[PDB]
């Protein structure tokens, strides 16, 4: 129910160079697969969200097909990345 | 010598949904080729800059091979996109 404090902390201050696993919805195991995919930092992943014009269906299929994230974990990344943009873009 | 007022105006306020041709260094003819390439808005182009980890050589070759921009026009987009990130990312 309550997103971990990271969700509010992430949309409360710049993302700087924090690691991908810092994004809400991405756990240490999942952050590792994206890292092997060339996404060693969160701003490279945010770029993907920007390239998908916030298409939620395209984003969710991209993350799931890219690492195998579940429907629950994709929802946290969508609202988490979408809310950061609302404050920083 | 003096970048047009757009350069300072762009890094002085959010980019919102302004058209790609709004980025400094991209003229109306060049903005049109990127638009045919699927970049109808500036935030989709900024995403590409984020995906290239600000690699200036990779970015310049990408824009030139993508539309044919000259060495002068690529310099304006690099410093223009890079400075916006310094203020908004």
């Amino acid at each position: 129910m309550t997103t971990s404090q990271k969700h509010r902390d992430f949309v409360a201050e710049p993302m700087g160079e924090k690691p991908v696993g810092s994004l809400a919805g991405i756990g240490e195991v999942l952050g590792k697969k994206l890292e092997e995919r060339g996404f060693d930092k969160a701003y490279v992943v945010l770029g993907q969200f920007l390239v998908l014009k916030k298409d939620e269906d395209l984003f969710r299929e991209w993350l799931k097909d890219t690492c195998g994230a579940n429907a629950k974990q994709s929802r946290d990344c969508f609202g988490c990345l979408r809310e950061w943009c609302d404050a920083f873009l």
